[PDB]
């Protein structure tokens, strides 16, 4: 509640995620996801199409020198220093929103695996009945290759030469096989897209470089000091802006490509699941009718035979 | 193992379901017999 | 700089290790993959 109240987007749309094991488990109180301060954190989200943003902090001091650059007195010492923070403050950030991420697509990877792989049995379960189904495209050849050994009797009927010719081919083309692709092709798709993000991407070698500044200036032993330049500790802000700035599309580009790939395999699961149940009854029964065509060739000698007695 | 054993398992499970044409051959030739002697 | 020529060393019987087990993921996935279609095979000869 209270967090829709601020967010507004409701429950029936709330990810929880404690940590990134788990979802959250709503049985405990409140008081034993807390932990804080001695030697971890509910992201959440929104069950929608992904869109980024850079969303910033200030501190006035700072928010002239870069608008600047002349007067300089002795105590950069703050002003530095503070300039790394907000660049150490940044890679706090962004290495948060790789949080959300890389626990949302380790929970995609899960489900995807877990269960598009044992569905890749179901469709094991299709392989053989097709090659299968083909003992029968002789048998019911065969057969229909020596009743024209007939004109040296038995063959009268004639109904059972025609009801063999439609069903020669009726079952000609009843494999519904060539699921084959929309298995494969839509499951090769999560096993190798899966695998781009779980694998994964200078913001934090600018803030190593900002270390030293912010710290030479400390270390200018003894008397240089006054000498004000505003200067290049604004550079390594810049650049420290653009690499998180960049580093949050990146981000979020592929959050959104890791919901993409939830939904797919959702859609591409009840399919291919219930469509193989299908495949297998309505291939086997249209199976089970073989040995009751064969049933009446062999009852066709009990006549061709009674017919002599 | 699991390339020549399994040689063997398509040939010696293939060829025993070759004679199978050869087992309805003679329910079907077994038709004409049962038919030439009444002709 | 010992310090250093043994980061450089170090990582130089890391190498040995780390390619020759990217042989072995080679020739194991490469050839054993293939080898789990001649027992998708065994599967389809019995059913059959």
């Amino acid at each position: 509640s209270w967090l829709q109240q601020d967010t507004g987007i409701p429950e029936e749309e709330q990810e929880l995620l404690q940590a990134s094991g788990l979802a959250l488990n709503s049985a405990q109180p409140l008081t034993q996801y807390v932990i804080d301060c001695t030697v971890g954190d509910l992201i959440f989200l929104f069950d929608n199409r992904k869109i980024s943003l850079p969303a910033h902090p200030e501190s006035v001091s700072i928010v002239l020198q870069d608008p600047k650059r002349p007067l300089t007195y002795t105590h950069l010492r703050r002003v530095w220093g503070q300039i790394w923070q907000t660049i150490r403050a940044l890679k706090e950030d962004c290495a948060r929103l790789l949080q959300g991420q890389r626990t949302s697509m380790v929970n995609l990877l899960r489900y995807n695996t877990e269960l598009s792989k044992k569905k890749n049995s179901m469709t094991s379960e299709c392989e053989q009945l097709k090659a299968k189904l083909d003992f029968f495209r002789s048998s019911i050849q065969i057969d229909l290759e020596k009743y024209s050994e007939q004109m040296e009797f038995g063959i009268t009927s004639e109904k059972l030469l025609s009801a063999w010719r439609e069903m020669e081919q009726a079952v000609e083309l009843c494999g519904r096989e060539r699921e084959v692709q929309a298995l494969v092709d839509k499951m090769m798709a999560l096993q190798t897209d899966s695998v781009d993000l779980q694998r994964n991407p200078t913001l934090d070698d600018l803030e190593e470089q900002a270390r030293d500044l912010y710290r030479r200036l400390r270390e200018r032993p003894r008397d240089q000091r006054t000498p004000g330049d505003s200067n290049d500790m604004v550079r390594l802000l810049i650049l420290a802006i653009q690499s998180f700035e960049k580093r949050v599309i990146l981000i979020y580009d592929q959050l959104s490509k890791t919901v993409v790939c939830k939904r797919k395999a959702l859609e591409l699961s009840p399919k291919v699941k219930e469509v193989m149940n299908l495949m297998r009854e309505d291939e086997k029964i249209v199976v089970r009718r073989q040995e009751k065509r064969q049933q009446e060739l062999w009852n066709l000698l009990k006549i061709a035979c009674s017919k002599v007695r």
